[PDB]
């Protein structure tokens, strides 16, 4: 056997596998169990630390994907499949993955911990897009990724009940966080330098760890990509959670006590739960998800907004960002007149129709406010503008403005913030051009995929991917994405409340801009709330 | 007669006039001044609709300006030209219904298109005799027949107890209508063409013009319209009947005037004119700017419905209107009310002062509507910059009151059949006496349109003369033909009509015409489209 592939952790012995990255080998350990399989009566329950094992456990292969809805809108299409599960579905999914350089680091390496997205209803650490070999190999990072329970299995809550207190998916993450503290040293990783990063639902979990005291001792830095704990989609109230749980239970046939109800749910095949997962939304919406974290006054003392509005972030360091076209991706998923197979030019009417969807909570008047604000009064009926507007609304509503809000809140309250906007459209992107740089297409670059010679990316992009892996790791190492030996380019300045500087991430060297949709986000973050209050 | 100038003696329906030959830079003009067109609206005719002037005997000397209609006089800035130039320059009297006529010298042989000017001044002030309204240049240089007229302002012109016989409302507007009638009967005696009459006016004058377009009995008295920095629609140009009554009654109390409306009015008719003026500003519902106590009332008579209603639903194929604004419609008003602001400093305000100012500048806005205003005009990169705030404050006031109503008007008119030409006037006079920060304020296009820079003794620059002349060509071409362009100077930039499809309009300044798209389009969607929903 190969010594560089045998590791003893607190629970037993593991055998990793030696993988070939373009530039050299890396040691990988996949399918590492961090919890007792939360199946049977353990459904909806917090996770328990995994029992010790005998012999040498094989950790050379990806474990199962947590049970979730699978998308089927464009069957066999790379643009959607790249996010679908690539291993069997199982409730038995509590496993993590560690990549490290080969030979494993000589001195304690900073740790990256990735948390996936998928709107709290899908996702997996086995996705090719999340391949950790490149960062480990090129930047010599130790990189960790866990599976956590999504959808009903991870976030169905009957608040205040003992048998379904909610947030267990986030507990699954918190427990892998712990695992890394107890075990990562063995792989050469530095438990004293752990950066979390994540996108979409993932960025919000990161945020929620920032905001939950029990977690603030498991990491030292965060990166939130295209997602926040605050905002319209990442949390529900206890009353809203209770509502959906109860509704679902009704939907599969379970009207009495908390204990009785959940008991019956526990006796239901996975696909039954997923079969109705979607039917419990309060409105015909987009960028809305059925089972998400709940404000329980436990994991979350209060709402993320209350929490960011008054937290003390004296000792925090954070990288926050969006892409150029946060909204596009979502429109093809049920917004009348949109499709990836035509340029989706819309009429004024469909534009109105579509606003009541991307802002499901909006009053009649609140919606009119949006429409008037995003209409280009020079070309109020121009089909291209109307389409592009629809995207902007949805992206600004759900991502850009919430992010602007968090940055502003953090910076103002002591935190050290770096903000980007990601502006480069993949050469091999399979979505139409009208969607621009969609939600989730910075990831491949951060993870270093363009170095995969066979992915047919251009050289410019290979160079670009390398530049980001640096930023991200320099951040992990130092809390500052700036090369301490660079050099080009103009240096990435911290986001502040006074100047509000962020940078564009594109093929050209860094350019500094001021104000993250300042005027438009003022409208979302400052005025609209009055309009509904 | 017999030894006078045979070229200064004309007859009108009321009798014989003797006018005066005036000198202008380029030659002589004929001027007839203080021609009475109505019986003096005094004593028991105070507040009443004007009665047509009764013929006189002998030749009436029409060589000097008549009395200015009784009005409040600005004292904010004593002896300062900036303000003085708008103050009455003849004795104040309730006997003030007189018009003026300027024509070439000698008078034209073929019928000449006629320009009728109507002064602004909030309906609280204004005189056709101010220097800035001198027809001598348009007359001499373009061969225009120019008519300007006095009309009752303040209480005397617009105080109304709606529904009553003694104070029906709008008599100020009726004075004007009477002068238009006068032109239709008499203007041919001076060589003017009654088949070709063009109204024009600024601020309240502009609003006035709007109101004749909108008022059926006026729409045979003219053929074309110009509206400078004012509109019949908007926040300040009109009040409901309920609100007019509210203010009439309030004024009465303030002056001791407690057969119901009859008794009330009768008492008011016994008050010195000066006591009425002394109390005019107290009937305002809120601390404000760009609001005036006594303006036209929506009576369902002169004005059948509200101006807003009428422009929304009208048919204006036959209408040729030229409209526009100045770069800085709002600056002038700030120094008369908004704490922080003054002509004698650079008026850099704080955020606090800006929020306080928005309430004043938008007096009828709820707390929520005001937040909306403040969030729109705030620059969220620099929400505390004193210079930005100073200029946003100016822009709230300008947009709300002029630029957006004008935008609203052009939009509805074009959409409904009318030829509209729109402009923005961007040139600050080298001679302007206000501070730089005010930009090109409300009213400082007038001197150029009337051609005052041609007066050599006014110390304007050569460019400004060329420029003043260009603008007279535009105005006077539009008067002639309904189109401001020149068929003969065809190579020069064209001035396209404003259309809902392209919202085109031109910049007016020392440089050749530039065409632009969209009258503060986005910001006016706010004022014109959203804000009304925020309260509906
Ligand atoms: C990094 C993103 N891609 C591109 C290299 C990874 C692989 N595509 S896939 O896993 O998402 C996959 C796997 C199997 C089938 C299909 C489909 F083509 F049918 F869609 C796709
Ligand atoms: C990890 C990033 N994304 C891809 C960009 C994963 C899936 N997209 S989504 O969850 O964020 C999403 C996107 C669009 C529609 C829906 C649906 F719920 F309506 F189906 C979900
Ligand atoms: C119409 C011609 N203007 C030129 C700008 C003369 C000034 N009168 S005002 O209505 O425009 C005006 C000007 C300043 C203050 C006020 C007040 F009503 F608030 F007092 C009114
Ligand atoms: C114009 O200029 C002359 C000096 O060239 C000056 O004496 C005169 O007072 C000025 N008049 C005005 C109107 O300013």
């Amino acid at each position: 056997e190969d010594p560089q592939l045998l590791v003893r952790v607190r629970g037993g012995q593991l055998r990793g596998i030696r993988l070939k990255a373009p530039g050299g080998p890396v040691s990988a350990f996949l399918g590492i169990p961090f919890a007792e399989p939360p199946v049977g009566s353990r459904r909806f329950m917090p996770p328990e630390p995994k029992r010790p094992w005998s012999g040498v456990l094989d950790a050379t292969t990806f474990q199962n994907v947590c049970y979730q809805y699978v998308d089927t809108l464009y069957p066999g299409f790379e643009g959607t499949e790249m996010w679908n599960p690539n291993r069997e579905l199982s409730e038995d999914c509590l496993y993590l993955n560690v990549w490290t350089p080969y030979p494993r680091p000589a001195s304690p390496t900073p740790v990256l911990i990735w948390i996936y997205g998928g709107g709290f209803y899908s996702g997996a650490a086995s996705l090719d897009v999340y391949d950790g070999r490149f960062l480990a190999q090129v930047e010599g990072a130790v990189l960790v990724s866990m599976n956590y329970r999504v959808g009903t299995f991870g976030f169905l809550a009957l608040p205040g009940s003992r048998e379904a207190p909610g947030n267990v998916g986030l507990l699954d993450q918190r427990l892998a966080l712990q695992w890394v503290q107890e075990n990562i040293a063995a792989f050469g990783g530095d438990p004293m330098s752990v950066t979390l990063f994540g996108e979409s639902a993932g960025a919000a979990s990161v945020g929620m760890h920032i905001l939950s005291l029990p977690s603030r001792s498991l990491f030292h830095r965060a990166v939130l990509q295209s997602g926040t704990p605050n905002g319209p989609w990442a949390t529900v109230s206890a009353g809203e959670a209770r509502r959906r749980a109860t509704l679902l239970a009704r939907l599969v046939g379970c009207a009495a006590n908390d204990t009785e109800l959940i008991a019956c749910l526990r006796t239901r095949p996975a696909q039954d739960l997923v079969d109705h997962e979607w039917h419990v939304l309060p409105q015909e919406s987009i960028f809305r998800f059925s089972f998400v974290p709940v404000v329980d006054g436990d994991f979350l003392s209060d709402t993320p907004e209350a929490l960011i509005n008054t937290g003390d972030f004296q000792d925090l360091q954070v990288l926050v960002g969006v892409v150029k076209d946060e909204g596009s991706y979502f429109l093809v998923y049920g917004v009348p007149g949109f499709s990836k197979d035509n340029e989706s030019l819309i009429s004024r009417a469909q534009f109105l129709a579509g606003v009541r969807i991307g802002v499901p909570q909006a009053s009649d008047l609140a919606a009119e406010a949006v429409v008037l604000h995003y209409t280009d009064w020079l070309h109020p009926e121009d089909p291209t503008h109307l389409r592009d507007a629809m995207s902007a609304v949805v992206g600004d509503h759900n991502v850009v403005c919430p992010v602007a809000q968090l940055a502003g809140r953090l910076a103002a309250q002591g935190a050290r913030v770096y903000a980007y906007i990601f502006e480069h459209r993949a050469s091999t992107l399979t979505w139409p051009l009208w969607m621009g740089v969609p939600h989730g297409y910075e990831i491949e670059f951060i993870f270093g995929l363009p170095l995969d010679p066979s992915l047919n990316y251009t050289t410019e992009e290979r160079i670009f991917a390398q530049r980001l892996m640096k930023y991200w790791t320099n951040f992990a190492r130092t809390g500052d994405p700036n090369d301490p030996r660079d050099s080009k380019s103009p240096q990435w300045p911290p986001y502040t409340t006074a100047a509000q500087q962020y940078v564009s991430l594109n093929l050209k060297p860094l350019e500094v801009r001021r104000g993250l949709r300042a005027q438009t986000c003022a409208f979302w973050n400052r005025f609209l709330p009055k309009l509904l209050s």
